[PDB]
């Protein structure tokens, strides 16, 4: 299926990396109009071009939990596992906040602790208003560094459980650099 985690993609917090978003909710997006038109057949350098078109964070929202683009795009990467550099280029990036957005969450989801910290840190910087959409279909106002600061401290964000980080420097694949 095209759904399915990509082959060359190595295993996340110990488990397929998509399995980070709950069941039903991976269910939902891969029943939304936004995930068959604009997700499908999105590579890693493809992701930006629909990054960049995004106007809001958010997870789910309504009683049938109907998925954000932010969300789709999320789970995507989460399945096409992006080199790093790709990552820490939406972090680095100044132009687009949602872009910026996008990455520090999915650098949550996916890297160390000292990843987290080396890149997701200098963003308490930025305090730049964003759309976040809530549970109930409403748009609210945040900052980004609010946002960043969730990322570092809370428990959940986007509707996404944020896995244990890992304290030990560790590296997976036998390729990756040594900082």
């Amino acid at each position: 299926m095209a759904n399915r985690t990509v082959k060359d993609a190595h295993s996340i917090h110990g488990t397929n990396p998509q399995y980070l978003v709950e069941k039903i909710i991976r269910t939902r997006i891969y029943e939304s109009k936004y995930w068959k038109e604009e997700c499908f057949g999105l590579t890693a350098e493809l992701v930006v071009d629909k990054a960049m078109e995004l106007r809001f964070v958010g997870g789910v929202y309504g009683g049938n939990i109907k998925p954000t683009p932010f969300l789709c795009l999320t789970l995507k990467m989460l399945q096409i596992q992006p080199e790093k550099d790709i990552i820490v280029e939406f972090i680095k990036n100044e132009d687009f906040k949602y872009v910026r957005m996008l990455g520090a969450l999915y650098m949550r989801l996916t890297g160390t602790a000292i990843d987290c910290y080396k890149y997701l840190e200098p963003l308490y910087n930025d305090y730049r208003k964003i759309k976040s959409q809530n549970r109930n279909g409403e748009f609210e106002l945040m900052h980004v560094d609010e946002f960043i600061d969730e990322l570092l401290h809370s428990e959940r964000v986007c509707d996404i459980i944020l896995p244990r980080l890992q304290k030990r420097y560790v590296l997976e694949e036998a390729e990756q650099l040594e900082p």
